[PDB]
């Protein structure tokens, strides 16, 4: 009974967080999951400020309101080439990446590794924070509220 968590840098608090290695989060499992890091969902302007100092992903994430790519750089394969808060307009599906933010995180870029979930709940899951430099860290918790998230 196990969660991967790979997390990145933050960048004015704002950082990607992506479960078990593909597209498998919900709405309301993305609100709960930065809830168990004291953090929520970025703003639309949060985002932005992110994005300013050097944040971008290749992944959809949810944010407050919808679901987005940030992007520095022109890439074929990321955001369909495009640079800014890439906002995803069509789409089938329901289950994204998200990311969150954390008030406390520093102003600029922190590529320091995550080290804590700490405000998880009591409960039977091993859920392990995966750095991008490889470092992890695991507790027993969890952290899902809503029982069709589970
Ligand atoms: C200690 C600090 N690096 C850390 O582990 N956290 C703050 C950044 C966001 C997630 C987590 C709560």
């Amino acid at each position: 009974n196990q969660i991967d968590l790979n997390v990145t840098c933050r960048y004015a608090g704002v950082f990607h967080v992506e479960k078990n290695g593909r597209y498998s989060i919900s709405r309301t499992e993305a609100a709960d999951l930065c809830q168990a890091f004291n953090s929520t969902l970025p703003t639309m302007d949060q985002m932005k400020l992110a994005l300013s100092k050097g944040f971008e992903t290749c992944r959809y994430g949810f944010i407050e309101g919808n679901v987005v790519i940030p992007r520095i750089h022109p890439n074929a394969i990321c955001a369909a080439n495009h640079t800014g808060v890439y906002i995803l307009v069509t789409s089938n599906t329901s289950h994204y990446d998200t990311y969150c933010f954390n008030a406390s995180a520093p102003p600029e870029e922190d590529c320091t590794s995550v080290t804590d979930l700490p405000n998880s709940f009591d409960g039977p899951v091993t859920i392990t924070i995966v750095n991008r430099d490889g470092t992890r860290y695991s507790k027993k918790g969890e952290y899902r509220t809503h029982q069709e998230d589970i």
